[PDB]
């Protein structure tokens, strides 16, 4: 229990340092606004998923959908 | 766009080649079934968080948890 917390807090700072730049690119590309964001995520969620659905592509999904939400906040 | 899309198709598959294995590594370590996996997913979660929490801890546990939900399913 303790010992696969501390495990997971590995793997999750390791999803961080590996990814959390690409989205910052990925964002600067896009040039979402207030009003473009919420279709922005739904569109790109179906693009995403009409090539295949897994967990690791869900859990992409996630961490971009909370850039983009990070994104617009500091840029809006 | 949709050409975003298919960059977190390749993030997204590049996360389950890097981490599945070893999440069912944890899981088989663990053993759960459905009487303990509510409590060994929420004790696991607050004792992760109480350590730090950023997105990818929190997208960490939440791929976590979904594994751990099919192990348990067997």
């Amino acid at each position: 229990m303790g010992q696969v917390g501390r495990q997971l807090a590995i793997i999750g700072d390791d999803i961080n340092r590996r990814y959390d730049s690409e989205f910052q690119t990925m964002l600067q590309h896009l040039q979402p606004t207030a009003e473009n964001a919420y279709e922005y995520f739904t569109k790109i969620a179906t693009s995403l998923f009409e090539s295949g659905i897994n967990w690791g592509r869900v859990v992409a999904l996630l961490g971009f959908g909370y850039r983009l939400a990070l994104h617009v906040y500091q840029h809006g």
